């Protein structure tokens, strides 16, 4: 197997008997394909849906201690035939260091800029299951499509609505992050029927000033990580409270440090697990748009 990526070409094992994954989501792609990794990146350490699939494949979860950074000794100790990194933020040196252990399936373009469909495409190809990658993508799309046609009143409230995904901190509202269309969590919203406003363009996210906030003023609905005081807080903000979607209360707050929060960057396993919960949260927010 030949694989082209941001760092060149990778000769991969057609039948990898031992699979390691790093970064976010990559393990879910392997797992959704019936492969239990010999080790995958510990999450901030396993999400409910990742555990559910591991159990269903009669496996156990082996975790790399990837919090402070890549654990090169851990990945090496698991003895992989392939390292899945289709969605990751690896640097040129990361790729080189990792390549001394096993062939690496890196992202195609730039760090942290891989849509959930491409993540499957790269990770499945690196496992010698490119055709099965097609089916996984199709099955995942079917799950999304049948959820929206299943609840036409939620579909009706959210379709056509312009949306921005943000990271806002109540501690500091002078600066906040906007996720771009190259970000998997933002682009996922377009799979749901939402659209991007005219003020979005590259990177996966960009810092913006609250003065530049009137550029985000053409969004119908806003999504951000937060808590039960987030919306009330943003409405109280001298500048951010003047924004359309915030003023209207059309803000979808994803509870920070919950499984729902992690699923925002979608995998076929996470989508299958949290889409009802995610649509319900979006549905109510878009009611205020």
């Amino acid at each position: 197997i030949v694989l082209d990526h941001a760092f060149g070409q990778t000769i991969l094992d057609k039948k990898p008997e031992r699979v390691a994954t790093i970064a976010w989501g990559n393990h879910d792609v392997a797992l959704a394909l019936g492969i239990v990794p010999v080790g995958f990146s510990k999450a901030n350490g396993v999400l409910p849906w990742t555990e559910e699939k591991i159990k269903e494949l009669n496996g156990k979860a082996n975790l790399f201690d990837d919090l402070d950074g890549l654990n090169f000794e851990a990945i090496s100790n698991s003895k992989p035939d392939v390292i899945l990194a289709g969605y990751s933020g690896i640097t040129k040196e990361d790729y080189d260091t990792l390549s001394k252990i096993a062939p690496v399936a890196a992202y195609k373009s730039k760090p942290w800029q891989t849509l959930w469909r491409d993540m499957i495409k790269i990770d499945s190809k690196a496992l010698g299951m490119e055709k099965e990658g097609d089916e996984l993508i199709k099955n995942t799309e079917a799950r999304i499509s049948k959820e929206l046609e299943k609840h036409p009143e939620i579909k009706g409230k959210i379709k056509g609505k312009k949306v921005l995904f943000t990271m806002i901190n109540a501690a500091d509202t002078s600066k906040f992050w906007i996720y771009t269309s190259k970000d998997p969590r933002a682009n996922y919203l377009t799979d749901l029927g939402l659209v991007f406003p005219e003020s979005l363009k590259d990177s996966f996210a960009k810092e913006i000033s609250a003065e530049e906030a009137n550029k985000i003023n053409d969004a119908d609905v806003i999504i951000t990580y937060g808590d039960d005081k987030t919306l009330e807080a943003l409405q109280k903000d001298p500048l951010l409270g003047k924004i359309n979607a915030i003023k209207n209360g059309a803000v979808a707050v994803i509870p920070d440090n919950t499984p729902l929060a992690a699923s925002c960057t979608p995998t076929p396993l996470s989508i299958n697990y949290t889409i009802e919960e995610y649509l319900n949260l979006l549905g109510n927010a878009c009611k205020n748009a």
